[PDB]
């Protein structure tokens, strides 16, 4: 008879001994955030469909408008009608409501405040003094259980803890000056160093973003995207599940930071800022790095968003996991073959960055991310084809052979041996799927050992 | 177990289920126990008279110092007591002054024009482009799909009944900063006029006469946590769901606006959620005063969005709640303040806090509020003990569905949890396909 899936059992089977899995060498240096394809001058500008050179997201807007008017849900993809085309883009746009300039990357601005003191919630609760009372709990075992419980309440589908590896913290952040209003923000972005100093609390000066030396840990959250919607990549509904999850990330960071502060510790939110989420997720045991460059998780594959919070709260680090992703990516290459921009390498892992957008000195598959970004204005979205076609994104990967869990190789055979339907089909709260939602149930035993 | 078949079976013909008489008038929001001068001030445990929530704060502090999770409920240790209150305080992060009631302030903006998201997306012009869809059937499917993405566990549609819209809102002057908001609350008429868009003047909150519909969302609370009522973990699931309400309202208003229509958010403001929920078919009114749903009983929060978007109203539902509450009276016997009546339904309010003129069980809500400073939380014992709150009250006799008439905090922290406090044992009940959306 079929053994009922046990996600906790699976994670237990593939747990590693302690130690950062990421292999590095001496050319490794912290990475300036302005180097990402979204922000770097070499990659920021892209032509629209008329050949006008614009900020990438503005060229993409032009393509969204053109598709709506032509009754399309994506590049060369006709919608049922213009109404459906419009609806897909209205959903996507609305998804982004609690996110600033596509990622919330500016530290200590807007939603990403490094202190809770000015927040309306903190002000309301000030007479209780939770943010000023010394911690009543210092035991990292109890704290790990409390904070992971809180993280699930705050919308995380996965949560893990790691010691903070400063190699993955950006050397300089992209931000704006404190006196710049939102409407001028995209015009006034600057760089600001992130430094570690012997200070009691996270603080920002005119010159630096200062993280205390006592900032020991990072809490990493996985925010699951919707499979049916992502499978429409590169079309509009894949853009919508992406967008909604960014707003979920933001609410997670704020909720969790407030809990940690009210427990008597400090907490730094980040969403897409501060440091490299994939590396933190790997070290916290959410999953493994992959050819496409994302963290692949046992539960969702790469079809999951990441955010993280940094804290001095004593915690128990989780163990990394090795469930064989590296070995499958070595032989699969489906993402590389399907990628519309040929951004993803079919070659071996190296320590040498492909371009300025990669951080050299760590062993990974080196992808050309200027090529990736270049496809976004052409398609009018955020693509995601690589996530959509990855076999680990399918719900059906895990089987039990009577002794242990293993990955079903039939899912990796190549060749294997619409959007109206998504709007008319299965949905549930936050786009979560009740057929698989049991996989992320949590009891104390799986929160702390 | 099949929730879609259950709702289908108990569907009623069209028409508001709420019985009213000629005495019924719209209710001034200031009259609620939270805000009215007769009920607002309560003593703390030292005998000092303060705003009710400040006195309740004093009890939270006392409990933490004394290692308690609630009134006369010892925690495992002071650390656990602290953790429950930290979780509760954190839950409220996206909520203003306990309920987001001030209309067109903070998160509850009646236009999307100044929002950072609207500004970022302005070159696409979705909020300026006339609607491409006017068909109420397709719009109902689209907006309900969006509602589920936005965090609703239940969603329904009703024509807007203006009887449940507050005659006058509690709000603050528009240029008063948050830090002065509690001390500068005022009362402001909500009026319906022939105008193109929702608008606020110095004198009035103006809703257009074209505002035909209300979309009501149910946001499920956590059963294990609510069952700790009146202790701190019940406060925590309450708090987190208020921030979920807020995000729902903003997400869905933005979707509706980007579809070419206008949308008014509300959370606990603007009007009476229970009446809207009943008219939208989410559930039935109960003895305790809450909307009881087939899926969650009363253990579910409500919010609503008002719009001119053409929509298909849902049918009201009758699964026998009224007859059950007739003989049950469990909430009423367990209520720590004896706020809930054991008597029959009437059209006459017990005090200023009730809206007279509608047939309901009339409860004393000043008595309810009085228990919150004494216990240091938001109680919820009535929700906790209600048989409809229990996991599976639904059975099937081989032809149809029917109600089964037969029917610590450390362990909660150490026990089952899942994303947003939802339960995979029951999460299938709220799965949705087009056929159940419209
Ligand atoms: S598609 Fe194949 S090669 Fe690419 S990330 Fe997924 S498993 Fe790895
Ligand atoms: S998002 Fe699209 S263009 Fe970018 S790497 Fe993935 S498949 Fe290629
Ligand atoms: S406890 Fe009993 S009387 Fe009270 S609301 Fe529930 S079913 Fe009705
Ligand atoms: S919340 Fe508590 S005091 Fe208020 S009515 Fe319910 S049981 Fe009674």
């Amino acid at each position: 008879a079929e053994k009922e899936k046990n996600a906790a059992e699976i994670r237990q089977q593939f747990a590693m001994t302690a130690g950062s899995p990421i292999i590095v060498n001496d050319k490794l240096e912290r990475y300036a955030e302005v180097r990402t394809a979204f922000t770097h001058p070499t990659s920021f500008f892209k032509p629209n469909y008329k050949g006008e050179v614009k900020p990438w997201f503005l060229s993409a807007y032009d393509e969204k408008v053109r598709q709506i008017e032509n009754g399309e849900n994506g590049p060369k993809m006709k919608a049922k009608n213009v109404g459906e085309a419009r609806a897909g883009r209205a959903l996507e746009a609305a998804g982004w409501t609690l996110d600033i300039n596509y990622g919330n990357i500016y530290p200590n601005r807007f939603f990403m405040l490094w202190s809770g003191e000015t927040m309306t919630n903190t002000q309301l609760w000030a007479p209780v003094g939770l943010d000023r009372r010394p911690p009543d709990t210092t035991d990292p075992v109890e704290l790990t259980n409390y904070v992971k419980f809180a993280a699930r309440m705050a919308g995380a589908d996965l949560v893990g803890v790691a010691r903070l590896n400063r190699n993955w913290v950006y050397s300089e952040a992209v931000t704006i000056p404190a006196d710049v209003p939102y409407e001028q923000s995209l015009h006034k972005e600057i760089e600001k160093p992130i430094v570690f100093k012997d200070v009691p609390l996270p603080i920002e000066t005119d010159d630096e973003l200062i993280i205390p030396n006592t900032c020991e840990n990072v809490i990493v959250a996985g925010i699951a995207m919707n499979r049916e919607m992502m499978q429409t990549a590169p079309n509009s509904m894949a853009c919508a599940t992406t967008a909604f999850c960014y707003s979920r990330m933001c609410m997670f960071d704020m909720w969790l930071c407030q809990f940690i502060r009210y427990m008597g510790y400090y907490a730094i939110p980040s969403c897409n800022g501060v440091g490299q989420s994939v590396a933190f997720a790997v070290e916290a045991g959410l999953g493994q790095a992959s050819r496409m460059g994302a963290c692949i998780t046992p539960e969702f594959g790469p079809n999951v968003r990441l955010t993280k919070v940094f804290t001095n709260m004593p915690l128990v680090p989780d163990k990394p996991i090795d469930f064989g992703v590296t070995e499958f990516c070595e032989t699969c290459k489906k993402c590389a073959r399907e990628c519309p921009s040929k951004a993803i390498t079919e070659g071996p892992r190296t320590f040498e960055g492909r371009s300025i957008h990669n951080q050299s000195g760590k062993l990974q598959w080196q992808n050309d991310y200027n090529k990736c970004l270049g496809y976004w204005p052409e398609s009018g979205g955020y693509c995601g084809v690589c996530v959509a076609v990855c076999p680990f994104t399918k719900g059906n990967i895990w089987i039990h052979d009577g002794v242990e869990w293993l990955i079903d190789n039939t899912r990796f055979l190549d060749p294997l041996m619409n959007i109206t339907e998504v709007w008319d089909g299965k949905i549930n709260t936050y786009g979560l799927d009740a057929d698989h939602f049991r996989d992320t149930v949590s009891f104390r035993k799986d929160r702390v050992k």
